[PDB]
């Protein structure tokens, strides 16, 4: 059923790189050298994505060529998503799917390993492996390669959802959707590409994991809000409010919108909290974590990725200010990091 979006409230500037044009060059050369595309509709579809201008947006001071690394991780995604989850009327089972998505994240830990059967890409995500990990820190590849493997778990839990034609809980919905979007991998790459890594203090305290969750799940919202429409033409976070408390998807909004302002204005107080004592690694992060916000909304609206749906406008406040932790216990736990 058809919604009406509300305005987004985001406190922070638009943020581009300015060789954004170059960087396009580069993942376009390498979209053709891989050939990410069956025919000449797909190669123009995947281009309209605009996977560099995301990323030019998250990394506004990166150097171009490694801004242009990173996206190719998108600019794969993207493709090899379109190709897996569009193999046939009847829904991609667990069972087909756990073998293959094991071997994509082994060659994301390891590109020399090869097996008898490989989907096409496959050669394309060994090059973006190599060209974004091997410049990198061995911390940032350990990174690397744990985000990369969680994201495929989470993707494997969409498509038991998928399978079984069933909604999760809310519940079970904000633990798993900052897993099923990549958003741990999408910050990986922000430090492989800005040159930034944790200590493993930092990334391991509390306070530092409620701000990297709380951030994850409200980006993945807006990502949600922005990809309904369209996915109406066919596990959102409308469907799964719509659900959970017996109501229409219209009715979802105004709940969606409480939600992701009570998230993101968790994100803000950790933020505020921990911003004077950061090191020069933990202030770039959250640097990443403000421009990701404006990108995923001055890029959402305007990509042929996610019209279906008009921009809605900018909210003068947020939809909800309560600073009370929300009553789902997968989460409920980051608000006990507010100092």
């Amino acid at each position: 059923s058809a919604i009406e979006l509300l305005p987004f409230h985001c406190p922070f500037a638009a943020a581009v790189n300015p060789r954004l044009a170059e960087i396009e060059k580069l993942c376009v050369d390498w979209i053709d050298e891989f050939r990410l595309y069956q025919d000449d509709a797909q190669r123009e579809r995947l281009i309209a994505t605009k996977a560099a201008e995301v990323y030019a947006r998250a990394l506004p001071n990166a150097a171009p060529e490694r801004v242009a690394d990173v996206a190719k991780w998108l600019y794969w995604g993207f493709a090899t998503d379109d190709m897996v989850y569009d193999n046939g009327p009847v829904s991609v089972r667990a069972a087909d799917f756990l073998p293959l998505i094991v071997q994509l994240a082994r060659i994301a830990d390891e590109p020399r390993s090869r097996f008898g059967f490989e989907i096409p890409y496959t050669d394309a995500l060994r090059d973006l492996t190599v060209a974004i990990t091997a410049p990198a820190t061995p911390g940032q590849r350990i990174e690397w390669r744990s985000t990369a493997r969680a994201w495929f778990f989470g993707m494997s839990w969409d498509v038991a959802y998928a399978e079984r034609g069933e909604i999760p809980s809310l519940n079970d919905y904000l633990m798993m959707r900052m897993h099923t979007g990549g958003l741990a991998s999408w910050a990986a790459t922000l430090g492989i590409a800005d040159g930034f890594e944790l200590s493993a203090r930092d990334a391991d305290s509390p306070a530092v994991r409620a701000l990297l969750e709380s951030w994850s799940t409200f980006a993945l919202i807006i990502n949600d809000l922005m990809s309904y429409a369209k996915e109406i033409e066919n596990s959102n976070i409308i469907t799964v409010i719509a659900r959970e408390l017996s109501c229409s998807p219209q009715e979802a909004v105004p709940h969606a919108y409480s939600i992701l302002d009570r998230i993101s204005g968790l994100f803000l107080r950790l933020r505020a909290d921990l911003l004077p004592g950061a090191d020069q690694n933990l202030r770039a992060l959250i640097a990443g974590m403000e421009h990701t916000w404006r990108a995923i909304l001055d890029w959402g609206f305007t990509s042929a990725r996610y019209p279906y749906q008009v921009f809605p406008g900018w909210a003068e406040q947020p939809h909800d200010t309560s600073p009370d932790p929300l009553p789902y216990p997968a989460i409920a736990w980051w608000w006990e990091q507010v100092a």
